[PDB]
């Protein structure tokens, strides 16, 4: 069966700018983008409502449904996941080149609802290597400084260094 990896979902963000990096290690069928939280992945991921993601088999981005978008992954590739929950917008990069739809947009996604917020997700078909970054040692992202650090995005791990919450009584 397939493998999907996701962000604990107590790290969910609901605003601003936010980036991680998805190593395909293989090249096979993987996808890797945005999901929210708590809801099931058992469907292929971004066929529906629930995900966002770049399929860098086949070259298409998918969210309720796929489009062609970008370009394919050689072994090795390192695709770059931004979102900015402010304007609603995802953008990729693949070894830190902007991808782009057949407008010749920048913009993956957009216009989406913010609703619980995101994760980072990614799906590993069979016998499939890939390895999200959150970022933690932000030396250990291979492109953030080529595109998304000038840009005001934050390595996801940013959101998951606090393992505590405050209530009042
Ligand atoms: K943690």
């Amino acid at each position: 069966r397939f493998r999907i990896f996701r962000a604990e979902k107590t790290y969910a963000v609901k605003a601003g700018r936010w980036y991680f990096e998805f190593e395909a290690v293989t090249a096979g069928d993987m996808r890797v983008g945005w999901s929210r939280p708590g809801c099931q992945l058992d469907l292929e991921l971004g066929s529906d409502d629930r995900a966002f993601a770049f399929d860098g088999f086949k070259a298409q981005r998918w969210h309720q449904g796929n489009e062609h978008y970008g370009r394919s992954w050689q072994a090795g590739d390192v695709v770059g996941c931004m979102v900015d929950m402010n304007e609603h917008t995802m953008m990729f990069t693949l070894n830190g080149e902007i991808l782009l739809d057949d407008s010749g947009s920048e913009l993956a996604f957009k216009d989406f609802d913010v609703g619980d917020g995101f994760i980072p997700v990614c799906s590993l078909g069979v016998a499939q290597v890939g390895r999200m970054n959150f970022g933690k040692d932000v030396s250990t992202l291979k492109y953030f400084t080529i595109c998304g650090l000038q840009e005001g995005y934050e390595p996801f791990a940013v959101n998951t260094n606090r393992d505590i919450t405050m209530w009042l009584s």
